[PDB]
DNA sequence: GAGAAGTGAAAGTACTTTCACTTCTC
DNA sequence: GAGAAGTGAAAGTACTTTCACTTCTC
């Protein structure tokens, strides 16, 4: 009965994917608009993509790379979430990301 | 994109032939024989369970494990949470025995 | 008597499943 | 300028998906 979003984001904060735990109570997330030319689906659509195959939504090794999805997936999902409110002060655009605070 | 849910199912299949009735214009019937009962045709009983079980897919014909007792409860934990269907409660059991509901109109 | 069958509720994905018992049937 | 990508919210099975738009990026 594997975890659950507040989970999976805060291991994942806490070992090597690509975005900080710019705090004891807040973090980032590598929200690069993926139209942007710097668009590498294996440096931003990361995290995005672990929770897909961690969810079970996608798995390694599929035809379908379908990252837009990861994404939403994911952005919808840290929506939901109740005990992660995401700081607002933040709609990047460039060298852009989403961040938020985890409900304590 | 989704096929009906439990208040239709069985307001159709009271309005066909299944093998129970529409005692009412709200109210129903459904044959809740208890399974150990002797007279206990899986074929004549556990159908309802069974239509719905194969109509929301939980099984389709055909597949090693017509285990009605399910087919019952999936049908009978259904009909709890539906809102749009009350069992009239003060009712029946043993021997052609039936559960009634009226639909929240 | 006791093993198949049944439940409601609550926790998982608008029904389902699963949990934790509880009835039946002969 | 315009087509790929992004959204939030709401309706489907605690995330997902789907709807109905809306932003980006160049």
């Amino acid at each position: 009965m594997r975890p659950w979003l507040e989970m999976q984001i805060n291991s994942n904060q806490i070992p090597g994917l690509i975005w900080i735990n710019k705090e004891e109570m807040i973090f980032q997330i590598p929200w690069k608009h993926a139209a942007k030319h710097g668009w590498d689906i294996n440096k931003d659509a990361c995290l995005f993509r672990s929770w897909a195959i961690h969810t079970g939504r996608y798995k390694a090794g599929e035809k379908e790379p379908d990252p837009k999805t990861w994404k939403a997936n994911f952005r919808c999902a840290m929506n939901s979430l109740p005990d992660i409110e995401e700081v607002k002060d933040q709609s990047r655009n460039k060298g852009s990301s989403a961040v938020r605070v985890y409900r304590m």
